Parts: C-alpha cells; structure tokens; sequence
C-alpha cells in the first residue's frame, strides 16, 4: 500500500522533527553557520528537505527514507566534533528515530 507507507514515513518524520534534539536539522546548514561547509560535506541533507521530498512522494521504500535520515546523522558527525552539541544531538535524536522505526513495525 503506498499510502501505507506514506502515512507511515510522515508520522515517523513529524515525530522527528518535534523532538527538542532535531533543532540543528530543520533546514540546510546555513554558509554563514558553517563556512565551508559545503567543500566539505558533498551530500547535504536536512528535515526541511526530507519534509519536501515525502510531499513530492520521493519516498517510495523504506530504504530511500532510511538513507536520508542517516545522511543528516552520518553528515553531522563527520563534520563536528564528537563531544560538540551537535555531535550528542544526532545520537540522541537517532537513537528516537530508531524507537520510531521499530515502534510502526516498518520493514523493508
Ligand atoms: N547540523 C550541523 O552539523 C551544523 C554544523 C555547524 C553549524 C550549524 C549546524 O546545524 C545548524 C546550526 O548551525
């Protein structure tokens, strides 16, 4: 069922962008936040576009939705510091993401 899933994802995503770590994730990393950010990180990916992406039904798997999620997470922590906020915030806020995950049952 792909309103399944789509009802599915967009919970899931909805939770994750309430939850009070999500703030450094809600939009692209701004230049003037980060300068150089964008030598360094070659696939950026952030809620706000996540957000999008389920509204233009890009995500038609499990995988696809999985990928970007864990690339906001995987691109943080290359980029920070691993006692930096950030750094705590994408593990707190990935191990919810996972709770999400298992809780809706959603498998591949
Ligand atoms: N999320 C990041 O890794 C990040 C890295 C550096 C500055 C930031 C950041 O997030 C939004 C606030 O400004």
């Amino acid at each position: 069922d792909p309103d399944q899933l789509y009802s599915t994802l967009k919970s899931i995503l909805q939770q994750v962008k309430s939850h009070q770590s999500a703030w450094p994730f809600m939009e692209p990393v701004k230049r003037t936040e980060a300068p150089g950010y964008y030598e360094v990180i070659r696939f950026p990916m952030d809620l706000k576009t996540m957000s999008e992406r389920l509204k233009n039904r890009y995500y038609v798997s499990k995988k696809l939705f999985m990928a970007d999620l864990q690339r906001v997470f995987t691109n943080c922590k290359e980029y920070n510091p691993p006692e930096s906020e950030y750094y705590k915030c994408a593990n707190i806020l990935e191990k919810f993401f996972f709770s999400k995950i298992k809780e809706a049952g959603l498998i591949d």
